[PDB]
DNA sequence: TGCAGGCGCGCCTGCA
DNA sequence: TGCAGGCGCGCCTGCA
DNA sequence: TGCAGGCGCGCCTGCA
DNA sequence: TGCAGGCGCGCCTGCA
């Protein structure tokens, strides 16, 4: 009771506010392209055989979320799988991943379960 | 909105939100024992600077440990309820009204966030 | 309900 | 020297 | 010198 | 509907 009341008054940190901004950014795109269910299926079931969850690729490959840039597959693999993920060099797509980042296609797959972490 | 909160619950960087709950649980347990919990809720919800000092015992080095993390008690609770980007105790100055301020080295340390001003 | 295991303050080490 | 961080004994908690 | 980060126009939201 | 304001991708800049 008092603990949960006092916790509600907590000033929110920028990292949690940014994570929410990162998830809202992806959800808005997936909703528009009919891919939101697949993201929830991939995240909650950890199923590697899920479809590619794609977003359009930018000219430099970077994605901006609340004044912060990063590679989109790296942003969402750090979010749902490896918080200590340093760079794209630590990621390796599976053969089944049609839209892997490394392939530089029109769309980029951000399904965290289509990438394997390597120790570079 | 429902999908965003659902998907957010699945994130991996949850090390900091479980800690804030442990930090609040730690303070509440001490304030209930000493009859000061209502004053904390009055200070937090009303932002009233003229609230009474909300004290906890002071340790030998002045640091407080919450779930394997150490910090100065007034800094911990000012960052929690007022300034998340609060860097160190050097950015805090107690109001003159505050009898149990951190810098006073007394037996009890006041952790009412509304008895400190940011500099 | 006895008791294994969690965790904090005090003690100590180790840099800048 | 201000500060960070590791870890044990004493205190406290939650099960079979 | 590669590349992180600043910032504007275009896009979009939201009031009157 | 005239207008304000938030923010990203594309463009551009400044360091270690
Ligand atoms: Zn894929
Ligand atoms: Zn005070």
């Amino acid at each position: 009771p008092a603990v949960k009341r006092l916790l509600g008054w907590k000033q929110g940190d920028e990292e949690e506010k940014w994570c929410e901004k990162a998830v809202k950014s992806l959800v808005k795109k997936l909703k528009k392209t009919g891919q939101l269910d697949e993201l929830e299926k991939a995240i909650t079931t950890q199923n590697v055989n899920t479809k590619c969850i794609t977003i359009p690729r930018s000219l430099d490959g970077r994605l901006q979320v609340s004044h912060r840039k990063g590679l989109p597959h790296v942003i969402y693999c750090r979010l749902w799988r490896w918080p200590d993920l340093h760079s794209h060099h630590e990621l390796r797509a599976m053969e089944l991943c049609e839209f892997a980042f490394n392939m530089k296609k029109d769309e980029v797959c951000v399904n965290p379960y289509h990438y394997q972490r390597v120790e570079t």
